[PDB]
């Protein structure tokens, strides 16, 4: 039921947050595309850990009256998901913004035994992702676009921000 672009997302993403959630680095091959996968995770893992602790006391706030107890939770999360590009702008740093509170739920989740809801909060990033930031993400490449604009094998600046 998903797209190629879906799939290779979906796997990026599920890896971070069970990654997250178990404490530890993840031993799986990349999603699709060897090189971009690769270089969008390590990106995605280094910068997303920063916003945690930015953010952690701020997400804390409404985890406590969230707590997920099963998949219904994680459709209501969506409804969240969505608000969190509500802001108009570009900004890439909401995409890891997104991936990052997914992971930040999903480290509560294996905490309270919910593994199997840890797999479907993934998709709801992705599905999100794809639902509304679809166009996006292939014309300005997404991943290969957000390992640039936070400059991790970039050299040039990624940033090139233009208003018409």
């Amino acid at each position: 039921m998903e797209d190629e672009l879906y799939r290779q997302s979906l796997e990026i993403i599920s890896r971070y947050l069970r990654e997250q959630a178990t404490g530890a680095k993840d031993t799986k091959p990349m999603g699709r595309s060897g090189a971009t996968s690769r270089k969008a995770l390590e990106t995605l893992r280094r910068v997303g850990d920063g916003v945690q602790r930015n953010h952690e006391t701020a997400f804390q706030g409404m985890l406590r009256k969230l707590d997920i107890k099963n998949e219904d939770d994680v459709k209501s999360l969506s409804r969240v998901m969505i608000h969190v590009f509500s802001d108009g702008v570009t900004n890439w740093g909401r995409i890891v913004t997104l991936i990052s509170f997914g992971a930040f739920v999903a480290k509560h989740l294996k905490t309270i035994n919910q593994e199997s809801s840890i797999e479907p909060l993934a998709e709801s990033i992705t599905d999100v992702l794809v639902r509304t930031k679809r166009d996006w993400l292939v014309k300005q490449r997404g991943w290969d676009g957000f390992v640039e604009f936070f400059h991790v094998e970039d050299l040039e600046g990624g940033h090139h921000h233009h208003h018409h």
